[PDB]
């Protein structure tokens, strides 16, 4: 499964594929509708996405993401980190963890593998306990 | 299991532990040697340790940590993130995450529960594969 990156500005993007891309499949979208449109087509398990787009905001779109696939990991970069109203938001949409803006690229690595190995460790303890049932109960 | 914290500052540690009590059971040391103490006489799922402490660094007793209790979460608190060297030294000391100091209190609080969770995920992995061997093979 794939990390999805999800930023407006180009160059912010494009450096942060290039700290993943060593580590992980990595899809990118320039906004929410973009983003979407992949979630719907590709298999995706961790989403890191900038709050602050044209349109629809990070907090809305992974707000979104948490509806219809919940079992991702979901991170938001993010500033105005001291606002408890942006910390509220973050709480209220179901978001596992924010980066302060401008993202650091070791605490950017750090998150995708931390993120990525819950979503493994989650899949395979599902697949465990299914496969008890195959063996289960007859 | 519990969250260890580690701090040699009274009231930074005082205000950790009132972040995450609602939370996690949560034991307190105020330097290494301390808090090896606790390790050694008490199960511990995540520690949370500031690097610049009173002789011994964070990145030095959580290395320890590593080899000896290799399966907790380890968070380490830490200025200079900006620094190579620092960032160099975190990832050969096999540490998950940092967060940046003043440590932020809903980071805090997120990383705790990540951590958490990414503990739980791993210990019931593990006793869904022995519980699959006490069913499978005879
Ligand atoms: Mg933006
Ligand atoms: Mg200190």
């Amino acid at each position: 499964p794939a990390i999805l990156l999800v930023d407006d500005e180009p160059h912010s993007l494009a450096a942060m594929k290039l700290a993943l891309e060593d580590d992980f499949d990595v899809l990118t979208a320039q906004g929410a509708e973009a983003a979407i449109a992949i979630l719907e087509e590709e298999w995706v398990q961790v989403i890191i996405c900038d709050q602050r787009m044209p349109g629809r905001t990070g907090v809305d779109f992974l707000t979104e993401v948490r509806e219809r696939w919940p079992e991702t990991v979901r991170i938001i970069i993010t500033g105005y980190t001291d606002s408890a109203s942006m910390m509220a938001a973050i709480n209220d949409a179901g978001i596992h963890q924010f980066l302060t803006k401008p993202w650091h690229p070791e605490q950017l690595l750090s998150s995708a593998r931390n993120a990525a190995r819950m979503f493994t460790l989650a899949r395979e303890n599902e697949r465990l306990s299914l496969e008890m049932r195959l063996l289960e109960r007859p």
